[PDB]
């Protein structure tokens, strides 16, 4: 249908072709974008139709997207609660959106740190291993099990 990827009915996750295409983000009701890249445009934007928030990572074994998380789950509430969707991007393979995706799954759905990868992968297969993102997952859960976030 869409290489747009419904996870929950108001957050889907995709690379940049993905992101592209509008009459897809509009037929799915999809008001926010948040851009995981420091390099990409935001699509579409100046068409003055969505929100939009730039999370800047980069090419990198270092990236650090736990800092992120946060600022991600208050737009992804945010479009939720005035009942839009939001589309999460980043490149091919989607390792920093599916990382930011399955965190979102963790936190505000209880979803272990395996299941929440396999709810993803499940509906999203490709994708790409970053041994330093999943190591982040694993501190996030660790942390969330214990009250600290």
């Amino acid at each position: 249908s869409a290489e747009l990827t419904p996870i929950l009915p108001f957050l889907f996750l995709g690379n940049e072709q993905d992101a592209q295409d509008l009459d897809t983000m509009q037929r799915l009701n999809i008001g926010y974008v948040i851009n995981v890249t420091t390099h990409l445009p935001l699509y579409h934007y100046e068409k003055g139709l969505f929100n939009y928030k730039r999370l800047p990572a980069t090419d990198s074994n270092k990236q650090n997207l736990r800092q992120y998380f946060e600022e991600a789950f208050e737009f992804i509430e945010e479009a939720h609660q005035c009942g839009k969707g939001l589309l999460i991007h980043c490149q091919a393979g989607v390792a920093r959106s599916a990382t930011i995706v399955i965190a979102y799954l963790m936190k505000h759905t209880r979803m272990t740190m395996t299941d929440a990868y396999k709810f993803v992968k499940g509906k999203r297969p490709i994708i790409s291993p970053n041994l330093n993102f999943m190591g982040q997952l694993l501190e996030f859960e660790e942390d969330l099990n214990n009250g600290v976030t």
